[PDB]
């Protein structure tokens, strides 16, 4: 279980080991680092999910390693208070970027190993603080000069801890 610290509220997230081991491991070995202390949530469009700690809170490009391969192959699937790993540009490039799904988006899901199908991979569920994930794409958008569509109100992971 990962517990999130934001300056918005408190969020927590259960873990997919038995679905995705691979890839919680390498999830929980930057949390464990602090990689995730002081991120931002750096996505928010209207109808759709928010994506986060990809970046710091001045537009600036983490150290992001060790690639993982795409385990959607699980059968799990995105809906409503659901968490899943973004990728850098390959779809086996899911280096240290997740979104929380606040929306129900059957199009991020797995069909059966083709490449016009298959989505990526469901880590992991959020299991408290959905009236924060509310509260972090309802506040207020407007887009910046380094990344576009982004909330205009600073929205950060202020720290975090794992949870077992």
């Amino acid at each position: 279980m990962v517990t999130f610290h934001t300056n918005h509220g408190d969020i927590v997230i259960k873990t997919f080991d038995d679905k995705a081991p691979e890839t919680v491991k390498n999830f929980l070995d930057y949390c464990r680092e602090g990689f995730y202390n002081n991120t931002i949530f750096h996505r928010v469009i209207n109808g759709f999910m928010i994506q986060g700690g990809g970046f710091e809170p001045g537009m600036k490009q983490k150290a992001t390693k060790e690639p993982i391969k795409n385990e959607a192959n699980n059968g799990l699937k995105n809906t409503r208070g659901t968490l899943a790993m973004a990728r850098t540009q390959a779809p086996h490039s899911a280096t240290a970027q997740f979104f929380i799904n606040v929306v129900d988006n059957d199009f991020l899901n797995f069909s059966g190993e083709s490449l016009q199908g298959w989505g990526y991979c469901v880590f992991a569920e959020v299991v408290d603080g959905m009236d924060v994930v509310d509260k972090i794409k309802g506040v207020a958008t407007g887009r910046s000069g380094m990344h576009q569509d982004v909330p205009k109100e600073d929205v950060i992971i202020e720290s975090v801890t794992v949870s077992e």
